[PDB]
């Protein structure tokens, strides 16, 4: 999508989503020797940035009968919420479950199950990342980030976000490069599931043989999407990988220092600073993608 | 202390502490059928409101050799940060030895005055929003916070209810107010709210409570846990068990409390769980 | 009135008034060797702080039939605004009224000699301290214009209740220093006739009976200013901050121009109003 | 220029300019039947938006020897301010015919007044340039100046976005076209359906005439109007092509409407806005019926002299 697509997406979803804050922490800054800007999407409607993509697509549909969604978990809640906003029914096909079911969505291998439903109910299928309107929606988070950083008079040398299917990164990259092409846009992946990094270097989409094995449950995707890959090839500077150990440490830091509840895959950007800090610029914007983790006393 | 003491305290500590935000959540509101205002002290320096009290007292001393504290938990950290700010030593009989100044966690005027600054902020912030709470709820241990809070609130709007909250298995402050005298637990209570396992209210806080507090509510351990869960999952905020007591009270006594409530999230220093 | 009266007043009028900004001007701070905090009451409803006092009194009346007042100018608009909020009729007698009082039975809202009016004006003082605290700035003094004494009395009550060490000072044109003279004599001295000054808002013949004792106990002093300084201060606010402030609202700045050297470095100034005629 | 140029200009000038507020007034919205968003450039450093353009060009210069400018108003102050930031000297040429010279000199700029007049000023400056080697900063016919002015448009959309209000049209005054070209670029790049309209005194509608014509049309002599900041005899060479393709139209307003516009802002909002900075509000007064419901108005400046 283009920059205009992103702005139009912002206009459509603005009244139903939060202008999440760009948090800063002197504690973290001082411990890591960096100037960090934390885009708080864990404070977004439904607990993650996914509400943006789902609403962007749902509100552009002309008189749809209902909404249909694969799974993901976070995307399920996003679609359910959008279903509420439009006042229609939402059917979710999952393999985050209780929450989705809560928003008034009936939850229910994958692909074939959805296909048979899309024809059966006639609802609109909302893909979690391989849809132009969905990508435009996720990207609005990038438009905001720049505006907020601008208001602060702080310009990051790099923007770090997690990558699974690539919807968020593709959207973020489109926003950043259209305004400041010299700003690095970096994706982050668990080292145990680095098909995106390998795909980008080889110029072709490589797929993981089997489900990874990482605590970042939001990016256990087998491969990048067909629509997101070409955008990443053109606008993303690189992809960094992190160990499970560093991811755990990143979560611990957010939890204990900023008192924010961020789910594991939402902590990948911080993990990357922990392991590759010396090779990154001084001022970094981190996309805390979600805060939907289970409670434990 | 008086209202002028609290403001005097605010001035001393303002540069070293955060003007904590007053959070609102449409999820909690719609869920509890209330209008809740959450004073986020878990976002205060060191992770709890204790920083205010420690700083309030530390900055009031003339040439302090060092600072001394009787570890209770969050107070230890508060006193450490204070020493740091002053650029002196913090250690949590060593008094006569090194001559360090002892900072009690709740039974000291300047400490109580410091905790109270949270009450002054709450009111100004609510006032800017144009929202006036019918009641302010805060957890109670030794009574420093509740005493400071009551002082700020009653001095400005005596019709606003100031309610303390404590776990049912450690309801000494409630029964102490009932008997017009201090009662004391014989042994540490069995409760998840490790921040309020105090054996009794302080001697300097008790009188302020009988005079300025409207009552103490008790909560079950089950209600506490649920309050923690709602805060965790719905507001995505890390609040330690003791800081979720106010919300636990709304869960168990909602029907008999005002429609608009100010809750004091006293701290966020809870251990990380993978 | 009491600090609690100011807060109750704040609660009554909050919904119908503006929490006006506490403005800061790097330029001004630069031109003067000071750090100035400008309470923007010129941006309040009706154009002046008066809206505060009018609504405080008016919203506490039990089933008022209508409102009537000794029209001073800005007060007239405040009372008129208050009547619109209540939904009753406002009768203003601008250059008698008591007859209309008996006739209609309307409530008379005095411009300054009324506890509820004073309490109302005083809410600007509660805001000022709250906004300044949020900024982490603590002024060594607060300066405000003095006519009837309502504003200064309310302000003095708010500031002294929280920080008595903070200086509270009134300011009036030298051509009308009756309030100043009164604080010296310990009695209410009156002006032989209109003082004639550009600060039209404070050309009252004497301090009020309910405000005078509050001032004698809560006001640290009153400063007088020449008409030349007033004009200068008025030109400064106009060209440097681009704010339309009426002459009387510029008195506190004029005092800095003439007495700066003997005032603390950080000062809070109350810009009382911005209701001046337009002139291309 | 380009949207990236605008953002680049923003980055360069950000630390030395104000992110001026997007003011809203219940009163104004009441009088007119509109939702008005007022971009307060009168609150910008030096009193007008021109500080943006000036800094944008000046900060981009390498090892400048000094700054030079030929202006009869606000641009002079902008350049002088820019010169203070760089730490170099500023030379301003203005005809020997107000107090606006005092402000320029206030920012530490040297003013060449001697026997200077219109038509003659350009030659005097060219000569001063040749002699000093100082860089000349044009008030509107320079890509970096236009990019700088356009940053106001970037802020405007961000601020509007933050409050969730999307203007159906943006209105700004038109003199040389720098402000309008920069604003049109920012706005059209993000949302093309959003109307961008200029406003000029009807006694100087050369811009409106040029856009309808297809080429630049100049004025015989100095126009007669209160709006002193837009008495430019004609649009600029670099701004005109941008306007022709990125501007939806130009509105003209009576001197009567302008005066009322100024009165309303002065009395209702308590803001000191110079007459030309009031043109956008005047357009609403006279053409409100043909404009959308939600309008963004560019209050270009607040540099009018004090009047007791
Ligand atoms: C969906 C999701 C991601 C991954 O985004 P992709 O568009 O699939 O790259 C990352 N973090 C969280 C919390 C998510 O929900
Ligand atoms: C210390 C503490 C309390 C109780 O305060 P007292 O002044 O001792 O009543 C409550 N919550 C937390 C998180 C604390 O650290
Ligand atoms: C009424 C008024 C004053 C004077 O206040 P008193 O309460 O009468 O002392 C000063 N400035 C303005 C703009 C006023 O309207
Ligand atoms: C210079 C100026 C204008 C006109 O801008 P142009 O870029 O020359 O069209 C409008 N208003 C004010 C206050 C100005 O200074
Ligand atoms: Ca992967
Ligand atoms: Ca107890
Ligand atoms: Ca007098
Ligand atoms: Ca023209």
């Amino acid at each position: 999508p283009s920059l205009q697509d992103l702005y139009a997406a912002f206009r459509r979803i603005a009244p139903y989503t939060h202008r999440t804050p760009l948090l800063t922490s002197r504690l973290l800054d001082g411990l890591l020797g960096k100037r960090l800007l934390l885009k708080a999407e864990h404070l977004q409607k439904t607990g993650s940035f996914k509400a943006r993509g789902a609403l962007s697509k749902a509100l552009a549909l002309e008189n749809p009968k209902g909404l249909l969604a694969v799974s993901s978990g976070n995307h399920a809640q996003g679609v359910a919420y959008a279903a509420q906003v439009l006042g229609v029914k939402a059917l979710v096909v999952m393999p985050k479950k209780a929450c989705a079911r809560a928003y008034g969505a009936e939850v229910v291998n994958r692909e074939e199950v959805a296909r048979a439903l899309q024809e059966e109910t006639g609802y609109a299928l909302i893909h979690p990342f391989d849809d132009p309107l969905v990508i435009a929606g996720q990207g609005t988070a990038g438009l905001e980030l720049l505006a907020q950083a601008g208001r602060m008079g702080v310009f990051p040398g790099a923007v770090l976000a997690p990558v699974g299917g690539g919807g968020l990164l593709a959207g973020l990259a489109t926003a950043v490069k259209a305004l400041s092409p010299t700003t690095l846009v970096l994706g982050v992946e668990p080292e145990a599931a680095d098909d995106a990094k390998r795909s980008l270097e080889a110029g072709r989409i490589l797929r993981l043989e089997a489900p990874p094995r990482t605590r970042a449950d939001g990016v256990r995707t087998l491969s990048l999407g067909e629509r997101t890959f070409p955008i990443l090839r053109e606008r993303v500077d690189g992809i960094l990988t992190v160990s499970e150990e560093a991811l755990l440490e990143a979560e611990r830091l957010l939890f204990t220092r900023t008192k924010q509840v961020v789910e594991p895959t939402g902590a990948l950007p911080l993990a990357a600073v922990l392991e590759h800090g010396a090779r990154l610029p001084q001022t970094l914007a981190l996309l805390l993608s979600g805060g939907n983790r289970d409670f434990s006393p």
